[PDB]
């Protein structure tokens, strides 16, 4: 059950990130690409592996912070503010 947020609506350091996972980097972190393991199952229950998390920067910083996007298999983006608490799945279409 997922709430969906639009992609124009998502805070520009997150839209950023999406740019850089498009391109495949250079990402700005080693932890970019990492397995998402989705251990409290909040994104669909999918095989090893299927997941992968990448920073969004805080607006300020340039710390990891607590903002993330994870990616799925076939290309699903999920929006993270609060490090990996809540996801939304990302329309790339609005
Ligand atoms: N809550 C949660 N965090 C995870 C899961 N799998 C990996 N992570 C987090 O993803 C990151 C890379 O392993 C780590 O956090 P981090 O964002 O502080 O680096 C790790 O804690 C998971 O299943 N649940
Ligand atoms: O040890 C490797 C780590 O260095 C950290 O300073 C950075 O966040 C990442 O590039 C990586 O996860």
């Amino acid at each position: 059950a997922l709430a969906d947020v639009c992609r124009t609506k998502l805070p520009s350091q997150a839209q950023d990130t999406l740019a850089l996972i498009a391109k495949n980097g250079p990402y700005p972190y080693n932890r970019d690409g990492v397995v998402f393991e989705n251990r409290e199952s909040r994104l669909p229950k999918k095989g090893n592996g299927y997941y992968h998390e990448f920073t969004v920067v805080t607006p300020g910083s340039n710390d990891r912070g607590t903002r993330r996007v994870v990616t799925g298999g076939y290309g699903e983006q999920y929006w993270s503010p609060d490090h990996y608490a809540t996801f939304q799945e990302i329309d790339p279409r609005c």
